[PDB]
């Protein structure tokens, strides 16, 4: 048959591969002056995503047979920890590969070679002690809540003209939703229209449903109904067959029933005063009738991801069979209406008893990158919630990186052994990232690595790159800053996940039979 | 994501494609001596249809592989906010990757190129209240209601013989549409019969369909009835069968059965007084001799489309079952009646109380020029709606594309660094409209951009580009202007597309909202 | 008719294709970092050549039946007049060629654009009056002769790592070379030996050659005697024969006739005194017996094209048979003798009363570079000439461009005609040489063109693009000027050989089609 089989070099050479191919297309993505990508995939993909963050594309696809897909898998890991920001952590793994070819140049022996690997645990300690922090990022925290880190996330994303104030805004997101609850009741969506803003922060939960062309304006002291099955009776597991029963006139008391189906929801909403029903489904026809002149206001296929968020927001309910009204459910009562955004007319919850609970209503220019604000916030919820849970953070604009290529430099000169030579070539590839950075701004990279090199080997955590001088400035002032854990894991997790393939002598694999 | 494999300079010259070969069938389009269009298809598209609208067309089909079709589709979110009166905006799009070729020359980042853009938005602040333009618009209007914009959208297209007349009668259908609401309940249909005048206004809503031979032609103080169920009775999903009866006698009452429907229908039909019925779906033949007598014109299979625009004009109605009539049913009486016009018969519903909803029908000479016109009309109708509530309107003719450009041109020695640069290509590009508006005019091209350049430089904004007499001449007089959001939404989305040409590594197919 | 067709649009083509071609290879030549280049040929080739002056290679081969050599044959012409400094002509007329692409889709009089090389014909006016060029150059001159043009024309030359010191003595080389005096009479050759000066100027001629060991070292007084015949005496006209005699001794006598051959030679050298005897070819061995004990050197086989210069220098002769000496012979008199340059041995005639014939002699390291050298001298030579009758020059590094690309832009628009898209064009052209001289620098091209325009738009001339510095700054401080020449010239020409090369077709003799 034909499994797999490499011979010597061409072993290395597909992990080689691998590598190289990656690190082209992630580059424009790193840092304040990032690209957009667009891919497009056979069926089962529905067409084109556009992914700015170098992590979810590369999660999604096993687009071919040379291994690259398990390197990618570990970086979601990293970001259960913190993740985003900017992807970077790949670029470097990346780096590593193409020095091999001065390994046939010491011709042969590599396990040896293997001890950069324990060398690089030297770098990545070092890579702690030099590089500063900010302190501690304590609670709630007034200024220092954002204006920093999620804007940079943001600044490789375009958006940012208006997004960046966007991104402020998600840090007041997280301080409601942190405490022992952990993440859940977050949910956004962006709306037709034009104002400076360009986003609505609501109490309540925001929907996008409407009864019918009847029904009342609004609703007061409202209650709220919430049911898991559908309004909908007749064709059952089982149909009942053709029916034919003695004579016909009994076929009418099957109507009779139907007639039962809408006195029960009528007595029991009276009663209850019931203000709104909301359903996760098809809505049978009966009841519509009932509603409008009640007034009473119902919701017809709302989603299931939306019902849950208000559960927790309301008090939620049991949802069963039409018993479900009363004392089963829970119902808030501040006050549910239909209004205009601006140009266009959508349902508002609001007034949550709760209060931990809440929904972001985005507005903007309208087009792709409107939907590129969907990319951003979701990044921007995150990154919050875990800058105060880390305690720490680092400096942003690549800050970090050049100082720790500052202290890896003599690293190699100390050390005597085998040890030596794959040091420095760890040391190296942090060089890169700093020419990356200012590349995307519009400058020339050779001016750049330059005085940038001169700044944080004097001693200035605070000093970076920045690409609107044109040359290096003060980080702090423009408050970009990292969470502090996404650097502890690329460091061991780069270098083992990266140690692993190149290590390793084949790929033998197993044919399918 | 990720299969097509196209990188960097094949990668832009798809998107270089794309906007190069729509960009010469539009340029007909743009002017008062455009031209109209013809296309041929197969699989299901069954006839030739007539386009010079350029949105309308676009939007249609996704005729092949290379991207353009997003692009395609955003032009119509223009169109809500105003759409028309000449298409230009994917002209100017396209123009700009034409220079992208002296960029290769200059080989280094495409990105840094995009600051012009940025400065574009300087462009598109600047082209407001810049222009200098007409005020008014008051309400209604006396004799500025038309014989402007509306006659100018139809210049481009090749029905303007008999044609112009019918725009001025858009006006008049604007002018009972004014409120809140924007463009609720509009119906157009095609008359083959002639007539010089070339169009008719109905005070209501026409359909095309009729009850039978048999039925009174009219009907006074009409009752209008919609019902969702159909008039047929039998087998429904769940099969009473093709039954079985003991002796023949008793299939007799089945035959009986039958009579009840139609007694319950002529029953209570005959209180309300009822003149007409509209059902949307097939009818049962038993209640069509009953309507005859009664006196009570039916309609079968309406399309439901039309029902839903009537409902809001009659003033709206619970569809339900045969209890329908009576309150239920809320009836507008005024005069409903078949009038033949000169050629193929039609029912024409009008004397709506609401007076918010209203139909407009067209007539001409007779040929594929005369299926023109529905694609004119549609063209007319949004421009006005725009004219009223903006109260500011641009010179058209490309008054105002020549006196930015002048301005334009100071701005690029005189910024610093890269934005020099960016900022002269983009004054550039204003220069080929005056010579696309020439081009299709009948007159030299080259003579009129340098006579063009001196009337605008000079400050009077009410100069323009006169198709007909080749040369330049006073723009207010002939009445062509454009709304003042079209350009200032045009302005600040060209340099937006344009922007992530350049950036992506693949275009292919439609997803984003 | 069977010779090639081509018409309009596509003999259009073949002229665009030949300027791309050319511009590629040539854009790497031009400035301080410019590139050395080589090409193969077989037959009637016995060499690679390798040329660093675009001229000369362009003027040497018709390799293909494609667009070029016509175009080519024109810039000799201007080498006459001054020349080089870096290639650039050739360059500006091709991008010309790139907008041809735009006229197409324009579609109205191809004719018309030809108006647009009248047009730069006015553009011409506007590069003459719209900039300052220096004022200086007035004769000799001290500090101002050179380490400016010369250095530049040396930029693009590989070896001026040592070799500006060298560009510096070519400015001395004119200043005796200047005047009523023929331009020929300069002769260059390297040496083997080796110091940090790297060259010497001799008083005259510098030749390689030796009669043998014995003679003595030096002359005074010396006169010279130039033999077109030469000393070897035997076969005559009609082969003599493989002759037999009457005995054996009288074959002697022919061995006599020999030594009469030597007393003509002697009895006529005597009485002048002939110091030394130059001979070009052959030379026979019983007159070098006689030249020893008289004290008369002699040269063997010397190079013709040395004496031709020679003659010129000394006072000329009459080169005949031997009746060549007295006052036939013409000889200045102030030391001819041997000494020793590093290694290899050579001989100096100098002192020469005419004064207008000189040399320069040029030591370097050996290899291709040394010969570099030769490439080098050529065009230093031409450029001091011109420099010190024309009494004008232009500042350099680009200085000149920018400041007239300032002027051009507005008249475009500004001027009313067929001329307004034309000459407009025109002035792009001139955008391309700042970012030339800059990209060869090799530092980014759109950072440098835009830095550049903003200090010529404020009014500073002297400011122009510095390849060392990386940026902009003072021309003047470095010195370096351009000929007044180049710039009148070009202007005329680039307008005339632009409109010519579009006009014709194939491209001047080859082979049909």
């Amino acid at each position: 048959a034909g499994a797999d089989e490499e011979r010597a070099e061409t072993a290395r050479l597909s992990s080689f591969i691998g590598a190289i191919a990656i690190g082209d297309l992630v580059k424009s993505t790193l840092g304040p002056k990032g690209m957009d990508k667009i891919l497009l995939s056979s069926g089962r993909d529905a067409s084109l995503m556009v992914t700015n963050d170098g992590a979810t594309i590369l999660k999604n696809i096993g687009v071919d047979n040379p291994a690259a897909k398990v390197l990618v898998d570990m970086s979601r890991v990293q970001d259960d920890e913190v993740g985003d920001g900017t992807t970077s952590v790949t670029v470097l793994a990346a780096e590593l590969l193409r020095e091999a070819e001065s390994l046939i140049a010491k011709k042969i022996h590599p396990q040896t070679i293997i001890a950069g690997w324990r060398e690089a645990t030297k770098a990545a300690r070092q890579a702690l002690l030099n590089s500063a922090v900010d302190h501690g990022s304590d609670e709630v925290k007034f200024r220092q809540d954002l204006m920093n880190i999620a804007g940079t996330t943001l600044s490789s994303k375009l958006l940012t003209h208006h997004k960046d104030h966007f991104t402020k805004l998600a840090v007041e997101a997280v301080l409601r939703l942190k405490g022992s609850g952990n993440l859940e009741a977050i949910h956004v969506i962006k709306k037709l229209g034009g104002s400076l803003a360009d986003s609505y922060l609501d109490e309540g939960f925001l929907l996008d449903k409407k009864i019918g062309v009847n029904q009342p304006k609004r609703i007061e002291n409202a209650k709220i109904l919430i049911a898991n099955t559908g309004m909908d009776t007749d064709k059952i597991k089982i149909f009942g067959s053709r029916v034919r029963v003695d004579s016909t006139a009994k076929v009418a008391e099957i109507e009779h029933a139907e007639k039962e189906k809408m006195k029960e929801k009528v007595e029991r909403i009276l009663k209850h005063g019931i203000n709104c029903f909301i359903n996760r489904q098809l809505i049978y026809n009966y009841p519509e009738q009932l509603f409008g002149a009640a007034g009473v206001m119902a919701i017809e296929h709302a989603d299931f991801v939306g019902v849950e968020r208000l559960a927790l927001v309301t008090g939620g309910e049991i949802a069963s069979t039409f018993d479900h009204p009363e004392l089963v459910k829970l119902g808030s009562c501040k006050l549910i209406e239909e209004v205009m955004i601006g140009e266009d007319k959508l349902i508002h919850f609001s007034g949550v008893a709760l209060g931990e609970a809440c929904t972001i209503v985005l507005r903007g220019a309208t087009q792709q990158i409107l939907d590129e604000a969907e990319r951003s916030l979701h990044d921007a919820l995150c990154v919050l919630a875990q800058t105060v849970k880390d305690s720490r953070t680092v400096y942003g604009g690549g800050c970090s990186e050049m100082l720790m290529a500052h202290a890896v430099t003599q690293l190699a000169s100390r050390t005597p052994g085998k040890e030596a030579v794959a040091m420095e070539s760890y040391a190296k590839a942090l060089r890169m990232l700093p020419t990356i950075i200012a590349d995307n701004a519009g400058y020339d990279s050779a001016d750049l690595v330059a005085q940038l090199r001169a700044a944080h080997s004097e001693g200035k955590t605070t000093a970076g790159l920045d690409m609107k001088e044109g040359t290096i400035g003060d980080m702090s002032v423009l408050g970009i800053t990292e969470s502090f854990q996404v650097k502890r894991q690329v460091l061991l997790s780069a270098a083992e996940a990266a140690e692993v393939i190149l290590r390793v002598d084949n790929i033998i694999k197993a044919a399918p039979r």
